């Protein structure tokens, strides 16, 4: 039913978790997490939600852990060359060849969402569709205390983060303990050094300076209280509106998939129906 | 390549025109023209365009003429029971069944857009997606001189009607000469008899009091200078935004398939790419 693979890439080893069994024609739901998290802390609560098991049983599900972010991972040596964001994206095609995966439907949070975008631009033939949570298609442009507090700021809004409710302290413990703290630095370093996605919205008038844009279907997802609102909004204006949709989720900040899974599952179902998959869903 | 069929239905005879052959589990691009037009005056100028014949090589094209609206159609006898807009939609499964078709990608104009929309709600299993040009989901809301002058004003905006005579004059003659004038008044009457499409936008928490909507991918099209702007915007407001995109074509009159085929074809190509069809550039 399930399996775990330490897949050999040109940029090192990538740890994956396959759930279910895919047929040749149907794509796999490939998953890619955010900084401070892994496939478990990011997605398991969402994917194992009642309404999601109705959807996921029809598909296979391939959960990608970022280098040295998988649970029980050993510490990378001090001066280890940690894969760049673009290089992380180049580690995905080898995963698809190893597991004989013909194509994917991508779900990504933050850093994961960037990587799956780069992957989708790198290979439109492999990506059928994307669900991009808290995506930032822009470079940071900000380089300077506590890596855990830096990542908590990336995820949760100031109002939300200042309050320090059960959710905040829960995910403080996740980021602190679940992930190798030496490797988390390097993964955050890679993400903070991401380049501009170089996407621009096409104009039907004529070719737009050969600006690239996601060919596949794209569902953008952001919480109203999220610090990534302006980033996801900017990403929406730079993507093809005919193949892109913007979901603003109410009374919600960081990690919409964990806080409002019932709403995001319904959004996901509609998204999968539009593509022609899972018609009988009543 | 070419075959025209006079398909026998319960609501009478429907004229269809099949271009190319449909094979290998791919949908036919089924079309439905507007009031005062037929498939020739509505689509042949759009479909014979250089950038459209590149797409239609891989697809099969089924041109549906509305009862009596086809070329050289004999006049319906005085007091003929002309099918309702809901009955016109109930004639489409016979078409799909008669021609051994599994499903369609629908291109509807005005009344044709309403008819394809009703067909999609009745039979979501038979419709993979809809391009709806100048669609109005709401009933006229009231009842009634020169039929040609009415249909011109239906199609064409105020500043457009007197600015570009070349189009208005050519189509004045299409509405007047190329179609049976007895039958035309009946098709017009049927369209003005249309009920509310009874679609509502889904709430991501709420259950709409079990209101229905289009479960397929939909591209709403209308020109900035069309008299059908607010009706198509009103249609957009009542559809699922995750499955629906609105295209307001800048500097575009009543007929974007006639006026701006270059831009609309490009839009339709992106629309088909989102569904997973026609991956590579044409």
């Amino acid at each position: 039913d399930c399996q775990e693979h330490d897949i050999e890439t040109t940029h090192g080893v990538v740890h994956v978790t396959i759930r279910g069994l895919p047929k040749g024609n149907r794509p796999v739901i490939l998953t890619y997490h955010d900084i401070g998290l892994n496939h478990k802390s990011c997605f398991n609560a969402f994917f194992n939600f009642e309404d999601m098991q109705e959807i996921t049983q029809h598909f296979a599900v391939c959960h990608v852990d970022a280098p040295g972010q998988q649970e029980g991972a050993p510490s990378f040596p001090t001066g280890y060359q940690y894969p760049t964001m673009d290089e992380l994206a180049e580690m995905l095609p080898p995963v698809l060849t190893h597991l004989s995966l013909k194509s994917i439907i991508g779900i990504g949070v933050g850093a994961g969402a960037y990587i799956l975008s780069r992957f989708a631009l790198n290979h439109p033939e492999l990506v059928e569709g994307l669900v991009l949570i808290n995506v930032d298609p822009c470079a940071k442009g900000w380089i300077d205390t506590n890596v855990v507090d830096i990542i908590l700021a990336h995820h949760f809004g100031q109002e939300e983060l200042q309050a320090n409710l059960d959710l905040i302290q829960t995910y403080r413990m996740h980021i602190a303990q679940d992930i190798n703290q030496d490797n988390l630095q390097l993964f955050l370093n890679s993400y903070n050094g991401r380049r501009d996605l170089e996407i621009e919205r096409p104009i039907l008038g004529q070719n737009d300076n050969k600006s690239k844009t996601l060919k596949c279907s794209t569902l953008l997802v952001v919480g109203d209280n999220s610090p990534a609102v302006e980033a996801v909004v900017e990403c929406n204006s730079r993507l093809n509106p005919i193949n892109t949709t913007l979901l603003k989720m109410a009374d919600c900040g960081g990690l919409p998939q964990v806080v409002q899974p019932g709403k995001l599952t319904e959004a996901f179902k509609y998204f999968l129906q539009g593509m022609g998959y899972i018609p009988s869903a009543s």
